[PDB]
């Protein structure tokens, strides 16, 4: 309980910024997460022995895929940490606990394939969950690990508080289904502009937390250009492997997933920034002003893809 985690000076400082990269040393990522939990929540919120044991099982249950891996989990969790720390007073004690956990667990047991692929393959998970297939699986794996011996990090919550926190985690993980994001953001944009947005309405908080989840999930686009550029390589390696699996089912994949259409990548990045990424950080910034650095970093990267097209790189 008198056992603060501490990081080297460069990490102690840069971990507080939205555009932090956690680095290539896998063995520090557990310590980085615990440091964030302790600074975001308290040294008191979790039992150190139980939390370490949870983190290491969560890591074990992520797979060796190019993008949707353990590094993605910890990266998404760091962006949540930076939102929460810039928005000190806005969030309950349960929310601070639930959200860093949700982010670490949001892609548990990802195989590097989209909901679409699972449905077209006729994967058993598509029979068990007609919508948000993989996200209901990720939540399912999160509960499973919570139920392992010595892994209930929520042990000191009441039956009531426990059920609220698992319900935060559940909604937070479903919201990472990007198909759900577009309507979530429209509704939020309308609520904000007709001035009906009320963070005391649980049903409003839910939508705000879903947007935070999309934002943290998409956060490769809020990094400095060299991180953004090299992360895009991992994203497309997964997309093209799926395209290959689509071609084996006898289905032309969408060009995003077709590795024969590598040339179209920069124009695709533009659409993505324009249709998804910018709207997302803009609406988030309107609701939570201190998140403006994510919007700014995204605008910077849109500008770098526009220079890729004009062949200035
Ligand atoms: C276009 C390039 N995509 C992406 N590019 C980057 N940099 N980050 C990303 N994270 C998720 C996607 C993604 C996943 C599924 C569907 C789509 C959509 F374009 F349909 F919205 C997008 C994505
Ligand atoms: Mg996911
Ligand atoms: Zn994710």
């Amino acid at each position: 309980g008198l056992m603060q985690f501490t990081l080297p000076v460069r990490l102690c400082k840069e971990i507080e910024l939205f555009h932090f990269d956690i680095g290539p040393f896998e063995n520090m990522w557990p310590g980085i997460f615990v440091y964030m939990v302790h600074r975001s929540c308290g040294t008191s919120c979790f039992e150190l022995e139980k939390l370490c044991r949870f983190i290491m099982s969560v890591k074990k249950n992520y797979r060796r895929v190019p993008y949707h891996n353990w590094k993605h989990a910890v990266t998404v969790a760091h962006c949540m940490y930076a939102i929460l720390q810039n928005n000190h007073t806005l969030f309950t004690d349960l929310e601070r606990k639930g959200l860093l956990i949700a982010c670490l667990c949001h892609d548990l047991d990802h195989r590097g394939f989209s909901n679409s692929y699972l449905q077209k393959f006729d994967h058993p998970l598509a029979a068990l969950y007609s919508t948000s297939t993989m996200e209901q699986h990720h939540f399912s794996q999160t509960v499973s690990i919570l139920q392992l011996e010595g892994h209930n990090i929520f042990s000191t919550l009441s039956s009531s508080e426990y059920e609220q926190v698992l319900e935060i985690i559940r909604k937070a993980i479903i919201a990472t289904d990007l198909a759900l994001y577009f309507g979530n953001r429209k509704q939020l944009e309308e609520m904000y502009q007709t001035g009906s947005l009320n963070l005391n309405n649980q049903s409003h908080r839910d939508r705000v937390i879903g947007l935070m989840m999309t934002a943290c999930d998409l956060c490769s686009v809020t990094k400095l250009w060299p991180v953004t550029k090299l992360t895009a390589n991992d994203i497309y390696a997964e997309f093209w492997a799926e395209g290959d699996e689509m071609k084996k089912l006898g289905i032309q994949p969408i060009p995003m997933m077709d590795r024969d259409k590598k040339d179209e990548v920069p124009q695709g990045q533009l659409g993505f920034y324009n249709a998804v990424a910018i709207p997302c950080y803009t609406t988030l910034t309107q609701i939570l002003p201190p998140t403006e650095p994510l919007l700014k970093a995204c605008r910077d990267n849109l500008s770098q893809w526009e220079k890729v097209i004009r062949g200035e790189e």
